[PDB]
């Protein structure tokens, strides 16, 4: 139980150890000690490497609850990504009874936000919210930032370099005290956003920047059978299934359920309230298989991925490291196999094994030890 | 007929008549006759003022086809644009049956390419593509680039700033002769990009930088009876209707195909390849009506569309001018109504009309002149 060494409150680190947290991540430990004394914050870790737990364990640590008074807000670019990490409040405020969070955004009736405000049963201390509703709520005096001691960017670079919600989070910026604490967070903070970052800021602490990998080189018309077989040979708990496009991701989800493989698919061309669904069905373990398009590639964390099949190959390596990423989540075991149906993917492949000195290997035609991955 | 004073074949001339092209836009008078002589280009205009056709049109006069020999190759961001840059060259080279076009992008098999390449009756004199596939032909020997004396890349700004398209153009750009005219177009030309730019130039020439409104006053449940009545009495060529979200994009496009008017929907939501597709079925005329997000709230250019109708109006008077700029393009007669039905669809129509001088008058009960907007 490493968080324990950061002197949180007993019931921060036994929500932190039911969450199967146990070592910090480089960014939590550069980042969680400092933020915890209200010193602003200005961050750049790469995707996927726990920059939400920065942020959501130094507020909640911070946070003493006053009722019916909004103390830390949160801001992000997307309504789902809010969703998101309202659920990681949940998660963290598991043992503290009296903190109460909500989460706004467009596309529901903002008189019923305002009902959710007022009332003693959901009047939330940590708001999680995307520019464009928050600046609805703060104007028409829905909700009170008179108070907030805590207040959060995250993805500041996209909110910030785009105009229309720069506009609204200045003004919700300029409704909370000034001498309040001010952190922001991105994978991508170029020399050009920085300067605009700062004047948010008061003298900030500014920090900037086992798996096994095999591939098989057949034809693009004996993918699905091959695939097929590897699910039914391979020993894996979750396996996530990159495509290239939304047609394929959709046709190939749709043949895996009728071959007595239930999967689902997550890609754009989706209305966003089915894209969700199916996430929280993969990530809750209704269906072990999962088909998408990049739009899992960076990021997304489920512990139970320990099998990362690259049915089309990338265009570039970056990509493909973040993809077989999602697998042997903190450094634990996994496995990941691409398909070589054309020149190409010999080329990227080609140009993979440089880049990280990886030898991937052939996979072995009398197949692979279950133990070598498990 | 302007053009004609550029002193142009007598066969190109006569495609412009039949293109309706009557007046050369600006950026054609600025660009047409001194990039006729070779000399490089580096273009900056707004969107939808005619940057195809400079390069275009001039291409085409420059160029004498030799049988077999690629002269001509333009470089595009996006598969679809490639395929409507070369369906451009096709109507301008209507009556020049000597001159012979290809288009060559991914998804595509590309040995079906390789013999399109060398096949004597498509053997292309101009190449439009997508610097992937133009770079995988150029490497495997499928085309021969020796001979190129135009090089264009349109939307340079983009092709150049993302690296791996970088590196395929350069790859593309240095199997061409160095003695080439090269010509790039952009509607935005930073100062971060221009530099990049130059070092394919050689001395270049550098060019930087009727709408009648009505609104209805309406309860929701009254939108639909209201918005079929409108469709059947008022005399449009095509329609714009934008809705606040996807779920009443696709329940009012259902609606509407069920009571004879035949309409389409694009939206978020929804898979690219059918995205694109009702783009195109609309876009081309097969259908009058399309029902559609804030996707097509800016920049998009259909000449027909002289009716636009806000079914949902937005939260800032911003969207709002854009939205009804669908409709009129290029200085021509247009109709836009907007339904208000809630407290802020009048305080936005409130700030509405100081921001842009316009009395938005409220639809007269007994109807509107058809000549008043045709």
């Amino acid at each position: 139980t490493g968080f324990k060494d950061f002197l949180l409150k007993p019931e921060l680190s036994r929500a932190i150890i039911d969450c199967g947290f146990e070592h910090p991540s480089e960014v939590q430990q550069h980042t969680i000690p400092q933020s915890i004394h209200g010193t602003d914050v200005l961050c750049q870790a790469k995707s996927g490497l726990g920059k939400t737990a920065v942020f959501v364990l130094s507020t909640l640590q911070q946070l003493d609850p006053v009722p019916g008074e909004v103390a830390v807000v949160v801001i992000c670019n997307a309504r789902e990504l809010a969703y998101q990490i309202r659920n990681e409040y949940l998660r963290f405020s598991k043992y503290m009874p009296d903190v109460k969070t909500a989460v706004f955004y467009g596309g529901t009736p903002i008189s019923k936000d305002a009902e959710l405000l007022k009332n003693k049963d959901t009047a939330p201390h940590i708001v999680v919210a995307t520019p464009g509703r928050l600046k609805a709520l703060v104007r028409e005096k829905y909700i009170d930032l008179s108070h907030v001691k805590n207040f959060v960017i995250d993805e500041c670079d996209k909110v910030l370099e785009e105009l229309d919600m720069r506009r609204d989070v200045q003004e919700i910026f300029r409704a909370t005290p000034r001498d309040k604490q001010v952190m922001m967070f991105s994978a991508t903070l170029s020399q050009e956003i920085r300067p605009i970052c700062r004047r948010f800021l008061q003298n900030p602490l500014e920090i900037f920047v086992g798996l096994q990998q095999y591939y098989i080189k057949l034809e693009e018309r004996e993918k699905n059978r091959k695939l097929a077989q590897l699910l039914d040979d391979l020993e894996f708990n979750q396996v996530i299934i990159f495509v290239k496009s939304t047609t394929r991701a959709n046709e190939l989800t749709k043949l895996l359920n009728a071959s007595n493989f239930p999967a689902i698919t997550v890609h754009g061309h989706m209305k966003q309230e089915e894209r969700i669904a199916r996430y929280k069905a993969f990530k809750d373990f209704e269906k072990r298989i999962c088909v998408s398009t990049d739009v899992f590639g960076r990021g997304i964390d489920i512990e139970r991925i320990n099998l990362a099949i690259n049915y089309d190959l990338t265009n570039e390596a970056d990509q493909y490291l973040h993809r077989v990423g999602r697998a042997g989540r903190f450094g634990t075991k996994g496995l990941a196999i691409s398909f070589v149906s054309s020149k190409e993917d010999e080329e990227v492949l080609a140009k993979i094994q440089e880049r990280f000195d990886v030898k991937i290997a052939e996979f072995p035609e009398e197949g692979i030890d279950p133990s070598t991955y498990l």
